[PDB]
């Protein structure tokens, strides 16, 4: 009984959970997409350019586990490059399959150029082996949690395989530590641990992915050492914890936390990207590195013996932050650093959150979340733009695990403009974010950094409003909102906070409004001779 | 008296009438962007995305001889690339700078910082990473020149702590030398001595006008060459506008198999090809390129098109001397009359294009029918293609478009720029419409909607999905990008497209327009139906 190796890389996906396709069609890979619709529970995303496809992508794989986005040769792959390398940066497994053509010349310059960006890369020649390299990609992808770029001949997408190759799975196990490696950093850390009277953990953005947000809450229960997260670690915590301490930023953290931190005497990194650092492929101690010391076996270990070897430590007190804002008039003017605060009351269990480099990115580090809050900011790359792509894979992925559950973006009106078009595609599918734009009349962020009045930081003013029904949504509510009792009215209407619908709010906020510790930050950048 | 780094280099693309800088603002361009201010005749366009500002770049840099687009390290670049490599891929003049660090976020988390730089090497003619002042004015310039003369993507890194050291602002009057050295004589001769020779024995000598003609400044030799041989002479889709075609002895498209049978037949029978400007039956083929001469298997390098077709005009006509005029292939120029109901059809559209076209329009086709189709179109004299037959990106259009109509009106206000596009390419790059409002440019646009990727579904699946796309509102495209001033219809018919494109407000670009042109899903020209039909 035969398959094409078409099926066979959409039945090796559906294995690993990955439901939905991204990418656009090209020459080289309509073949292999028609085996898409002979998988059932799979779909092509159709997305609306390559870029766009990629931060999707990019948004699935951080819920799912991992993703796919196909292309074609040249023209399609290398749009997709900016959404590939920050997938790398930060460590999302996203599988880039590229078709190509059969088998100034140089048809291999593109393969090389996202071998730079990618875990691993393969170019499929051979009928025979190509299940075991398609199953090779697929594991590295999903294991290392890095890109993978597999290209895909257009001549062997429809030559058969063995369909009974599926039923050997795909090992997406970690081979185990060495123990004699493992029991070394175990015994130090240990020792650590002994000594030191007052250390925090700091949880990073690997937490959540990488599973270890189950031995992060663990290592918190059993230790009651207070805890913290990084932006990108934000939400890998849940934050009704006693012991949850808030968003080390560094110098622009909260003040109570800035120091809180800075006072510690030994620091517990988790997820990391006197202290003791646990990465997926290694940890370190102080200097010494330790490579192939897994956090995953490592922590799992650590936390049978961390009991032990911390007791007699004290539980230090935690920062408390200001849960809810003050009441205000409905006539007051929406002010940035209003709005992250409240956006506290209407976040839910189970909520994505997802918040674009800009004045977003600063200001959700102020927002209180509640349990089980899957954040998303790519504080690393840094891409403006990611987050409308992201919000569509994400969306698609929460489809799948559980409908109940709201996709939220916040994006500025600048970083809106580079993927705008990917709105389309969540309408095609009748998906249902809240597309929260601020509208602040354009790069704030960086009119905080250089050029106040600089006409580089203005932008083309849209009317964000029409979106929606230009891009053919027959079922949507826009609304923009100005003031505290326009965004109370919207966020506390029970209406409203039914992922009912597709939602665009445009939130009018001054020009030069900012999150505080953003505000203050360039208020001591401006005024120093520290400098690039 | 000194200016900056950042200054120096907006002052030396001036110089080479370069006005409109593309890309977007980051990180490290902040202070290399603000110098753009500091030199009157200048302006930051503003794109909406680095992808289609480098598409922009590119449009640009195809009617002005050469462009910059300014990106940040990083998101900006890799965003850039595929435009980069379109602009590699045509030859096309793109400038690419990019504001990095100082010599720690935008990383791969992996130590090489270099790791940008060497991905854009593969695709450009040259680099540079800008490190030490004292040669940083000359790097820029070798930079420039290289653009312009190789007419390829060039590679620029500015570090942000190098833009505003200063430098004599006197650096400025030694001009870039923007010539070609002069051929190599020995190697010049042999070269005009053959083709003379090969003339002298073709009995159905051709010329074919590829892509390169106008970029590498040959239209006029090509021209004189045509006068002075009387050769027939037809274009590639690439080469289209090369030769003006109105001229008698223009014979029309080579679309190879895709021809109209008389061009087919006239190309293919002929023993001797003039092919001018290529990028790369018979055997006796002489190639004039930019860089190189080939005759048969024959290389010559460094044997420049400019020159050695100028040595060639001295001679040819001696050489096609007895040469007897063969009439050429043409299309009917004019569709028979039809109701006014007439629904659409691609094959009446292409022909009917032609009666809207006034000399000095620029035309832009995106990959898909429209590439295809405008093949059939009748141009007027000066008038200048834009079809990225080899690299074929869609969604380039809307970008070049920008860039085109941003230098046209450069050149001459009163030049049309008209862009025809599918539905399905303009969602990659729709926001780039913003950018033309922005600077209030009146681009005609033409969508042609037909419910989807209709090149594609002739090739392959139909009726799949992938070729299915989301079904926007075109008409309001405008005036959601906060458009004021412009038009927008809808045409389903034959009269209604004659109401539109006779009509005396729609003739002159008094403002940035989009017309939405209704047509069946599976329609397409006759040339493309043939072969989906016959190559099932
Ligand atoms: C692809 C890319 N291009 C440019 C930048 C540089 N950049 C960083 S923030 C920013 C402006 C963001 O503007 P907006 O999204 O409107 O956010 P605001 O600060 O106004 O809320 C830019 C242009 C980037 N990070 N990525
Ligand atoms: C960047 C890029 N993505 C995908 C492709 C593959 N491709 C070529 S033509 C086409 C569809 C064109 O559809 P449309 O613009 O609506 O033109 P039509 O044929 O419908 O006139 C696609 C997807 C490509 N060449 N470049
Ligand atoms: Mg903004
Ligand atoms: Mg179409």
């Amino acid at each position: 009984s035969e398959i094409t190796l078409g099926r066979y890389l959409f039945e090796r996906l559906k294995q690993v959970e990955v439901q939905t396709i991204f990418g656009l069609p090209g020459d080289f890979n309509l073949s292999l997409l028609d085996n898409i619709y002979e998988v059932p529970g799979m779909r092509w995303a159709g997305n609306a350019n390559e870029l766009n496809a990629a931060y999707a992508a990019d948004g699935y794989a951080r819920l799912k586990g991992m993703s796919c986005i196909i292309t074609t040769f040249g023209v399609g792959e290398l749009s997709a490059l900016n959404g590939i390398a920050g997938s790398y940066a930060e460590h999302v497994g996203v599988l880039h399959v590229v078709g190509v053509p059969s088998v100034n010349g140089d048809f291999t310059v593109f393969h090389r150029m996202s071998s730079n960006i990618s875990e691993t890369t393969a170019m499929i020649t051979d009928i025979n082996t190509a299940p075991a390299e398609i199953d090779r990609c697929i594991r590295t992808t999903y294991v290392s949690q890095r890109p993978v770029y597999l290209g895909l001949p257009a001549n062997l997408v429809d030559l058969t395989v063995p369909a009974s190759l599926l039923d050997t799975p795909i090992d997406l196990s970690l081979k185990p530590n060495d123990p004699e490696a493992e029991e070394e950093v175990i015994e130090n850390v240990l020792q650590l641990i002994k000594e030191a009277k007052n250390p925090v953990i700091l949880a990073d953005a690997c937490c959540s992915r990488h599973d270890a947000k189950a031995e992060t809450k663990k290592l918190i229960d059993l230790t009651q050492f207070p805890a913290f997260v990084t932006p990108m670690g934000k939400g890998s915590i849940d934050e009704k914890h006693p012991r949850f301490g808030g968003v080390y930023v560094g110098t622009l953290s909260s003040p109570a936390v800035k120091e809180a931190v800075e006072s510690a005497d030994l620091v517990l990194s988790v997820g990391a990207l006197n202290i003791v650092e646990f990465h997926s492929d290694y940890t370190k101690i102080r200097s010494a590195t330790f490579p192939g010391v897994q956090m995953k076996f490592a922590l799992q270990k650590l936390l049978t013996k961390v009991a032990d070897a911390a007791k007699g430590y004290k539980p230090v007190p935690v920062p408390s932050e200001p849960e809810h804002n003050e009441a205000v008039a409905d006539s007051t003017p929406l002010k940035q650093e209003w709005v992250w605060t409240q956006v506290g009351e209407f976040l839910r269990e189970g909520d994505v959150v997802i918040t674009e480099t800009g004045t977003s990115a600063f200001g959700i580090n102020q927002t209180h979340f509640p349990n089980n809050t899957y954040g998303i900011s790519q504080v690393l790359w840094g891409s403006i733009g990611f987050t409308t792509g992201a919000t569509l894979g994400a969306a698609f992925a929460a489809e799948e695990i559980d409908p109940k559950k709201r996709v939220i973006l916040f994006i500025g009106d600048g970083s809106l403009q580079l993927t705008v078009q990917e709105i389309s595609t969540m309408i095609r599918w009748g998906l249902k974010p809240y597309l929260f734009v601020l509208n602040n009349d354009g790069y704030t962020i960086e009119r905080l950094i250089h050029g106040e009045t600089a006409q580089y930081n203005c932008i083309q003013n849209w009317q964000h409003l029409e979106l929606l029904p230009t891009f053919g949504a027959k079922d949507y509510e826009a609304v923009r909102v100005s003031t505290t009792g326009e965004w109370n009215k919207l966020t506390t209407d029970e209406k409203f906070q039914d992922n009912t619908r597709i939602r665009l709010i445009e939130v009018m906020l001054p020009t030069m409004d900012a999150p505080s510790n953003l505000v203050k930050q360039a208020q001591l950048t401006a005024a120093t001779n520290a400098k690039n």
